[PDB]
């Protein structure tokens, strides 16, 4: 299954931020809140906000940061792109070893969904090679994080700002960077189209042939530059060198050399399924990492 | 529209290693009792044919090492209720939760920590199909790892995983040790029964397709229980029952479609299949989300 990680150490950290009428979460990491920082914006500032002149106004007093039922006194404020730094009383008790991340498409994280600082739900994805996640997220889950946990350090490689008219989310890495051309202002934007993330769904087939299944395996291979003309014809990704280069361990530990897996790919691209299912799913996922497989 | 399940961090504080000789795996600590699967007492060969009346009695609580992290916590008393082991220990979980044992029907939903070692590994979100097996992802020293929901601060603990069927599906009991469905913890050949289709969350499925502006399978007919049960039957459906058609009421009502409305908008994708269509971006039918699951999601 594609599982998320426990969420436990991020769910500590969850805080409430409220900015007059506006009210979102906050990460509350050691004596720092990090939130986005439309936060400090009205109704009539979404569509053309000066962000440094909404800042200028602020007071400590005007943002309430809330965990839990304890109120956190605000000591100090600063903007880093589009993230708003809270500098707080207190330093946050249940604080985890965690570190700051910028992440590439194709990789995957876990999101923990927060209204009002509190936790609703986990779930993993993937950040899109169009730089967007196919989250879910309604009004006030601004501020919910994305990370990875990897030997108890919590890795946030992903704050959520925003809504594109598909359905799909876009929001910044914990400096406040945004992933993709999107900015935070209420402006027309959209996501380029959507591609599959090549090399996961490689990964995953190599995965099923370690789980004990062939059937789409075929007698043929194919150059590198063969399969990207063919995969591009049905929006996946191009496959780099570097690609063929991360999967080489899942080649040596199946003995199904990169090329020849993706000639199956193409064989399945041509076929579909015909009513089978690849490790339960009836569609070719592309959600899962190559170091995801070799990590379960 | 996401697959999400229970934020996990009540339960990985309750997670604990139990080692009886060369067997380990996952126990759950609350209040000062370590709840696990009573077949951590058998060695390998005990699993083919046990009989854990007497392999008990053999043990004593300096059979069982439990490690809680870095620390031990000393067993001073031991017992089974049904297919579960229950070690008192020295000191009680400063991080108990409030709690509940609950045992679930077919279909409802609930949220897997997946644990090695005493050690959460992953969360994900289950449902108990009609045979009474969940479609898990377990592997060797899974057993103990729990299944759960939470209300309002409540963790309601449904599931304990005990064991893996040749179709890689998977078996368990509730916290008191009764099994979901006919299987007994013995490693004998057992096998999942056929299985079929929870309706009902189809259903709710379609409800959340249509709250999120996919409508091209709504249609002009409605049906009957009776009439729709019928094709349910021939296409290996749970029969739709009418507790089902008022737990899909709240639904019914926020989208505006009658529930024997969306019942012959699902008739007809059973019957001719989807035009190549997708369903929230789905080739299949979905029957993993309750409708409780859609609203949740779809309030938060
Ligand atoms: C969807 C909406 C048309 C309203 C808008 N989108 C676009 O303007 C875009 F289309 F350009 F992206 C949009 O998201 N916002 C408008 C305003 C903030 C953001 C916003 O409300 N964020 C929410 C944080 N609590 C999370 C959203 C709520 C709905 N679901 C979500 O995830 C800012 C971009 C400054
Ligand atoms: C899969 C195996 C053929 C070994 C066997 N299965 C059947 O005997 C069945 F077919 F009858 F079910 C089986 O699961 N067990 C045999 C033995 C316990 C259980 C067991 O090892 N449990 C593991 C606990 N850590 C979790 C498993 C590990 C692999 N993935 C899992 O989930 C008991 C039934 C007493």
């Amino acid at each position: 299954r594609k599982m998320a990680f426990p969420s436990g150490k991020v769910e500590g950290c969850m805080v409430q931020v409220t900015c007059g009428t506006t009210t979102l979460n906050g990460l509350w990491l050691d004596d720092v809140v990090y939130c986005p920082r439309h936060v400090i914006c009205t109704s009539e500032d979404m569509l053309n906000p000066n962000y440094e002149d909404l800042l200028i106004r602020k007071s400590n007093h005007n943002f309430l940061v809330q965990a839990g039922n304890v109120q956190l006194r605000v000591i100090g404020h600063s903007m880093q792109n589009c993230v708003l730094k809270l500098k707080v009383d207190t330093a946050n008790p249940k604080t985890p070893k965690y570190k700051f991340v910028r992440i590439q498409p194709g990789q995957t994280f876990s999101v923990l969904a927060c209204y009002n600082g509190s936790p609703s739900g986990v779930y993993q994805c993937a950040m899109r090679p169009n730089f967007t996640i196919k989250g879910s997220f309604l009004n006030g889950s601004c501020g919910s994080v994305g990370f990875n946990i990897d030997y108890d350090c919590v890795s946030f490689c992903y704050m959520h700002h925003m809504e594109l008219p598909t359905g799909v989310h876009a929001g910044t890495d914990l400096e406040g960077n945004f992933y993709g051309p999107f900015v935070d202002r209420q402006t027309a934007q959209a996501a380029g189209t959507d591609t599959t993330i090549t090399v996961n769904v490689l990964a995953w087939l190599y995965a099923a042939v370690i789980n004990g299944d062939r059937w789409f395996l075929n007698r043929f291979t194919t150059t590198l530059n063969d399969f990207n003309l063919v995969a591009m014809k049905y929006n996946y990704e191009p496959l780099t060198q570097d690609h063929v280069d991360i999967l080489g361990p899942l080649s040596a530990q199946t003995g199904i050399a990169v090329l020849d897996m993706c000639a199956s790919l193409k064989e399945l691209l041509q076929n579909g399924m015909n009513g089978r299912t690849i490790l339960g799913s009836a569609l070719l996922e592309d959600e899962f990492t190559p170091f995801d497989v070799v990590r379960q």
